[PDB]
């Protein structure tokens, strides 16, 4: 679907903005939103520097969701390119 | 195959649950199952924070399997999206 | 497009060369261009060792761009292979 | 090509075996082949724990090659799955 990419992008961007909020109050290593927002991208982009790591179960559970959405993001981006640069081959 | 995604998912989820078990008794850095379960996801999602790292050969051998299944997981997810959002183009 | 891969590659390679320049003068952990060039690849390849990590907001903003281009690079490489080894199936 | 996957796999596996050899004698953090072989996989699988990091230019140049082959490995695996589970859709 044409709105399929937009629907997955709006929910992914929403998480990378909302998930850092509880992470400030539940994690000791996370002491502010800019720090939490940074970690969320580092995790959702499947880069994982390790400079900010969740310790608490809830924090490690929320991190797991961000990783699962992180790999889904790559799959959504790769599909938006693989299906885009393949239709130009016949005509 | 329709059951092809399910067959790869049930064996992948099984490993992320079973592989953390020997990792507790063989690794010094891993001292419990929740810690081991956390590392398994961090590795299988190809994020790799480095907060928990295998030292022993067996632990580094089991980690290699988890990484090889980790990249295969992305390939399985990307294929389940690339082939899903391409069939809607003609009809 | 045939020049589509070249257009994305020339802008990606340009960033991995230009982005390390401000990173030397804005980050304390980055004290030279070879160090900065190394970090840029580690980030753009979505490997993320964590040996060099941005602290400053601007440095963490520039890093985010490099990560977003990093995942786009994998998507560009995977599409240049998935569409290349699929056209040889019928003829 | 049918032998296309085999040709890319035999050269990739060869590097993950040969590249760790100079890395022992050129890097201070790498003091043995099993340690070097471990780092090569961690890098070629684009996991990057950061437990073993190259310092020297040559070591950081060889690491860059391993990362470039690492992302190419994912692209080779994803293509071997995306084109495999798509031909079963019509017949
Ligand atoms: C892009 C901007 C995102 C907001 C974060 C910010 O710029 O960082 C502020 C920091 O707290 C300042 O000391
Ligand atoms: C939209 C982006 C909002 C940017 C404002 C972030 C902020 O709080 O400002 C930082 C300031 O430089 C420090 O006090
Ligand atoms: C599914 C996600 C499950 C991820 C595991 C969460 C629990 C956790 O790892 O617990 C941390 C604690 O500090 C150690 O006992
Ligand atoms: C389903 C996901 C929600 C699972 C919530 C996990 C909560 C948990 O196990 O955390 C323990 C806490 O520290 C003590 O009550
Ligand atoms: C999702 C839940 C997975 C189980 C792990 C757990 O919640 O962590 C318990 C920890 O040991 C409590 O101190
Ligand atoms: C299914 C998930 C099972 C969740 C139970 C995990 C656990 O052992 O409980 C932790 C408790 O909060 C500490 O004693
Ligand atoms: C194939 C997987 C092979 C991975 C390498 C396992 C051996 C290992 O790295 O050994 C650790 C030891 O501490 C150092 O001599
Ligand atoms: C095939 C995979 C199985 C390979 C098992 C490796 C065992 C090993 O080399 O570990 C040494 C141990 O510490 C001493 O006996
Ligand atoms: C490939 C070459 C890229 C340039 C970087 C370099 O070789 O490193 C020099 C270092 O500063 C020497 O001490
Ligand atoms: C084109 C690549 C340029 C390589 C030259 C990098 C450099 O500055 O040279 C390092 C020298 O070994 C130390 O003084
Ligand atoms: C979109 C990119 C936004 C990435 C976040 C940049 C801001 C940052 O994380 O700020 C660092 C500071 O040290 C902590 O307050
Ligand atoms: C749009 C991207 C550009 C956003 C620039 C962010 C600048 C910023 O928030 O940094 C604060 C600085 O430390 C104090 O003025
Ligand atoms: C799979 C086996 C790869 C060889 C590495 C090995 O088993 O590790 C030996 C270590 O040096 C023992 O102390
Ligand atoms: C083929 C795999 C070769 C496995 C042998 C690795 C090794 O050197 O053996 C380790 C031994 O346990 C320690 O002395
Ligand atoms: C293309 C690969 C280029 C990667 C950069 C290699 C040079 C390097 O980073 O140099 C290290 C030294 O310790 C710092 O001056
Ligand atoms: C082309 C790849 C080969 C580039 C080789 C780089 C060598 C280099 O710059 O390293 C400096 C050394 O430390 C001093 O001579
Ligand atoms: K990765
Ligand atoms: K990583
Ligand atoms: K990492």
């Amino acid at each position: 679907r044409s709105n399929g990419l937009n629907r997955f992008l709006m929910i992914f961007v929403l998480l990378v903005i909302i998930i850092p909020v509880p992470m400030v109050f539940i994690e000791p290593e996370i002491n502010n939103y800019p720090d939490a927002l940074w970690w969320a991208i580092v995790t959702a982009t499947t880069v994982g520097y390790g400079d900010i790591v969740p310790v608490t179960p809830i924090g490690r559970i929320l991190a797991s969701i961000m990783m699962l959405f992180g790999i889904a993001f790559i799959g959504m981006i790769t599909s938006t390119i693989t299906n885009f640069f393949r239709c130009k081959k016949p005509t």
